[PDB]
């Protein structure tokens, strides 16, 4: 399994990388550095997730210790949803850049396809908890997304939760001048994506699979909900490969030519996670592992629901 898959920018991006939502910002510089020092070359960050300084505290260590050369770094981030106005995208880039301690990003992502009314809250509410939209359309974005390509300040643009309508919006626009490199979506077992998978892939789009463990730490969590890491049937093929529920998980959407972008704040589990890359799973495993498909989303938010461009609405 070659350990990055090439971009239609030209650029390769490493297939492995470690998430950083709910990471504590307390536990992220140690998560960070140990992933570097186990041989993990992408990190997918966000604004939103409050945590970039600290993140950023271990990359510039990393890269002042050479560790790693910043050309051998993949790091991702997203553009939140309250700043979707052309005068807010090159600001919003410019303050993960200084927190996350760059002059570039690898790629920037349109986070979710919806904009927000700009201002302090992330997800700003009427009096009857709807959130607050902004006008702006994701063409105008997009068109905010590439003028950062043009400024150096990315390498790479992106979008995240496009449904396939969207996707198609984005690839069908007036004068577009930068394809979207890639389209970070929800994907395992549970919530398998074959229909916006294919339609990605056969456009050229790169899909990285966010939640690949079923976000077992996701604050929204209930009792009842299915835990893919517990499903004694993924259990079972990853005691026939003598390896962990969680390296199956993470090996799957691998084998589907996806980029996989699990989440820990465990050392061993970092480490754990990125022994990957010296077992395959069969075809017959992975058809069963894909037939396990339940359409069940971690991500969603009833609050988001009645915005004219929430993506969960469409089939895919
Ligand atoms: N674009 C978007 O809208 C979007 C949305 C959701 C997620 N994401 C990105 O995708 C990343 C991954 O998704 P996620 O954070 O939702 O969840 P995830 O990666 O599916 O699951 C993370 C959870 O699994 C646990 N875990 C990790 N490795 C494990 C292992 N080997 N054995 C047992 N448990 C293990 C972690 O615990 P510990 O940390 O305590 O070890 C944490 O509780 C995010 O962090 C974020 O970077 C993006
Ligand atoms: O969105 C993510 O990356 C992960 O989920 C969250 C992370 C943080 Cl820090 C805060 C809230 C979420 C969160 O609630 N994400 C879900 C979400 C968000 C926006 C929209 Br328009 C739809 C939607 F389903």
């Amino acid at each position: 399994m070659a350990s990055r898959i090439l971009l239609n920018n030209g650029a390769k991006m490493p297939i492995l990388g470690l998430g950083t939502w709910k990471s504590p910002p307390g536990q992220v510089t140690e998560a960070v550095k140990v992933a570097i020092d186990v041989g993990y070359r992408h990190i997918d960050c966000a604004h939103v997730y409050q945590n970039e300084n600290e993140v950023g505290v271990a990359i510039q260590e990393k890269l002042r210790e050479q560790v790693v050369k910043r050309e051998e770094l993949f790091i991702v981030s997203k553009l939140w949803c309250t700043y979707h106005e052309k005068g807010l995208v090159k600001g919003a880039c410019q303050k993960t850049l200084s927190d996350l301690k760059l002059d570039y990003l690898d790629l920037y992502l349109i986070h979710w396809p919806v904009g927000f009314k700009p201002g302090k809250e992330f997800f700003p509410l009427d009096e009857s908890g709807n959130v607050v939209p902004s006008d702006t359309n994701i063409l105008d974005t997009w068109a905010a997304m590439e003028e950062l390509v043009d400024e150096g300040l990315v390498k790479a643009i992106g979008i995240s939760n496009f449904n396939h309508l969207q996707v198609e919006m984005i690839l069908n626009k007036p004068g577009l001048k930068y394809k979207p490199a890639v389209n970070q979506i929800e994907c395992h077992p549970y919530l398998t994506q074959e229909k916006l998978i294919q339609y990605c892939q056969s456009k050229g789009i790169v899909v990285t699979a966010y939640s690949p463990l079923g976000s077992p730490d996701r604050p929204w969590a209930k009792p009842e909900d299915p835990s893919l890491l517990e499903d004694p049937r993924i259990k079972a093929i990853a005691a026939k490969h003598n390896k962990t529920t969680a390296q199956v998980l993470i090996r799957f959407p691998m084998q589907r030519n996806l980029v996989v972008i699990p989440k820990s704040v465990t050392p061993e589990r970092i480490a754990e996670n990125f022994k990957v890359f010296d077992f395959e799973l069969s075809s017959q495993d992975m058809t069963t592992l894909l037939s396990y498909n339940r359409n069940w989303r971690v991500c969603a938010l009833l609050s988001c629901t009645s915005h004219k461009d929430y993506p969960f609405h469409e089939e895919f």
